[PDB]
């Protein structure tokens, strides 16, 4: 996956007009948008096709898929029907649940991203202790796309070690949650940025600023 | 706690609006509580919750397995309750802050949170099972009153009932298609969740009635 400027916009605004306007304001800087449940549950799955029509951007559906295999298959099918290029799935529910998603992605010509360790403080309770094993599970299953935490560069580096340089790694927690863009790109292929851009007085200048700060990494 | 008719919750995971409505309507006399998940919501929109409320006298539990950071969890819960869901189901494996985010929105909005503790499918054995007792205890500590646990592992369902106590409300999926027994599950759960055994049956109403006949002495 070739992400413009190594920068993925997390579009978590919850109304269509604002989401479209802000995305339009930063369109020159990105070509990949992560759309999650905040926007989809507020405006419907048709918003994905709308983004594709307006911007041609790739769409990663951040749905943290975390059900039994049978339900996971249905969720992926509905998601790809809506035009998503990729879906993000949790590894904590185990290998069968991940495989269910890989099957549908293969059928519809899409990608699965595996979330290995999350960025927020609560990730320390249960997820962090399982994270290396979840990463190895991804490797065993043939997963090629991963998500790991900008807020813990040492853990992000370990995840990169496990999955290898061939795998694709994206990383949220940059900006609002405290992660640094350049440090994160030592290990991740691309950074995910939400509030630092979409809540900024001037989203375009915020994106431009982040890009300026990592210009030597592009 | 919610008064679940016949201790039976329909898992409405058909992805077609016409079929979902038909089947739900056919079993309406047996079931006043419907679990709606992402298979149906992602296919037909959040307005499906509105349509079920309009058409049927049913409570709606939004099974969204909420599993994000606290800030995003808050947004998901707000949108879900705004749409008319009585309750939402959240994961505990992302930790206490993520659960608390959901509880806070539910408190503010006058709705309820269910916490998923151990899941019913084989893969749950890899990571979830080992965390499940602690996730349940965490729930108790956070003041969670409603829980989900697995019909497919009676021993685990029993332990989870112990941890959360008799006053807590416990619902349990994995009955029928996944191999769990209605009667045995109701030894520990307040209500059973049933999907395919009902919605894929030639006569969903007869399937529901048959489940209910099998547990008649437990009502
Ligand atoms: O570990 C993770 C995984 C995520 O997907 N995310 C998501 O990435 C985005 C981060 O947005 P923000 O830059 O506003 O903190 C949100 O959509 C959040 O749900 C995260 O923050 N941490
Ligand atoms: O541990 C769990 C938790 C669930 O919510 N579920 C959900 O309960 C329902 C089970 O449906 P069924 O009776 O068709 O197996 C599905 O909606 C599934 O997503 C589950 O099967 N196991």
């Amino acid at each position: 996956m070739d992400v413009m400027n190594r920068l993925i916009l997390a579009m978590d605004l919850m109304n269509r007009d604002d989401a479209l306007r802000v995305t339009g304001e930063v369109r020159e800087y990105i070509d990949t948008v992560k759309i999650g449940y905040p926007l989809v549950l507020s405006e419907g799955m048709d918003i994905i096709a709308e983004f594709r029509k307006r911007f041609g951007c790739r769409i990663i559906a951040d749905f943290k898929v975390a059900d039994i295999p049978e339900t996971n298959e249905k969720i992926c099918r509905a998601t790809f029907k809506a035009g998503a290029d990729a879906i993000i799935v949790h590894g904590f529910p185990g290998a069968d649940s991940v495989r269910a998603c890989l099957n549908v992605a293969e059928e519809m010509g899409r990608e699965v991203f595996l979330n290995t360790e999350m960025s927020h403080p609560g990730a320390e309770m249960f997820i962090q202790g399982a994270a290396d094993e979840i990463a190895r599970m991804g490797v065993d299953l043939g997963v090629k796309n991963y998500v790991g935490p900008s807020t813990r560069p040492e853990r992000l580096s370990r995840l990169r070690e496990i999955i290898g340089q061939d795998s694709f790694l994206i990383s949220p927690g940059v900006g609002a949650q405290g992660g640094d863009p350049g440090e994160t790109l030592r290990f991740a292929d691309a950074i995910i940025v939400g509030r630092s851009i979409y809540l900024a007085d001037n989203p375009a200048a915020a994106a431009a600023g982040i890009i300026e700060s990592i210009k030597d990494l592009l």
